RNA sequence: CGGAGAAUGUUAUGGCGCGAGCGCAGAGAAAACCGG
């Protein structure tokens, strides 16, 4: 009948075509052709709503989480800062439906198992956290700009490359 | 005796007690005991209330935009980052309130005389550019995470909970210096 | 008090109730309608 699924699909083809600010929950019933008592058990409002589109666009999207086998810690935070700025870019207003939402406890524990990896390959416990929040924090800013001005130089994946590497190189050497 | 003084100060005060998402033009002209039309003379709607707050909290706190005599391109990337930072913690929301408006004609000749002075101090123009851009996609993120965050104060691993022991000032610190002696390399 | 988490509408120079004035409300509105 109605699963999960296809409420998930047809809330992020509305996403695309209406934008986080004219997305309502009516809107979406009305999409998936049902009333909307009916879809208020799968969804209970909007922000249950943005709740799930942000994890899923990172269930998506964000794969590269964990370092690969053998994969320098550089080019850990350089994959996993490309792959979380893919899905804030894999919908319209992706950064802005993320930032409102609050992290599941898989995230926390992803987290820690990154601080983990960090603090192995010698970072201290309290540079391991300021390095994964400064790239988090830089992604995430330059896609809010980026989805923002995308209303209207040019080129934002320059810009948030070369800001990357300067991340990168600055950790290099706060380590020594 | 409504002037554009007593508008924005009111606004802001507004901003403090409700945040962006309640903020109303309504509301303001409520709190400022005059009808809605009288209140459409000074700001015509949200939109344009936010691009005046946005504006206002620069002038008010955003005082380190130029280098001080003497003062090294890493200082002055430094303290106009922290300078910049002040004025979106200056208020409740005030990234949010920061993060969509457009940028008038003299924050552009501001930052004009930013890439000027980096570029005189040994910097390409398009590295300039870079670093500038960079130091704001951070700073803004920061503020926005950490504005969010005490919103969230309504209501873990233990690795995770040996890093919490408490605020986003060390994180932002500690990152911006990441950037800067990142910069400092990409010079060589 | 209930149909009802109704409709419509979004972020308000307007919409609405009472009657210049007082009052109501925002995507889990204010109105309007039906029922005991």
């Amino acid at each position: 009948r109605l699963d999960k699924s296809k409420v998930i699909n047809s809330a992020l083809e509305l996403l695309n075509e209406v934008g986080i600010e004219g997305l309502t929950t009516r809107k979406l019933a009305q999409k998936l052709g049902v009333e909307q008592p009916t879809l208020y058990w799968h969804v209970k409002n909007k922000r249950a709503l943005l709740d799930a589109l942000a994890i899923e666009m990172l269930d998506r999207h964000h794969t590269h989480f964990s370092p690969l086998e053998g994969e320098s810690w550089q080019d850990f935070l350089r994959n996993n800062a490309k792959s979380f700025r893919n899905a804030l870019l894999s919908h319209r207003d992706g950064a802005k439906v993320h930032l409102g939402t609050r992290p599941t406890e898989k995230q926390y524990e992803t987290l820690e198992n990154q601080l983990a990896f960090l603090t192995q390959q010698g970072f201290s416990l309290e540079n391991a956290l300021y390095a994964l929040s400064a790239v988090g924090h830089f992604t995430l800013g330059s896609v809010l700009e980026d989805q923002e001005h995308q209303v209207a130089h040019q080129g934002a994946e320059p810009a948030f490359l070369h800001g990357l590497e300067s991340l990168i190189r600055g950790f290099e050497v706060q380590l020594t």
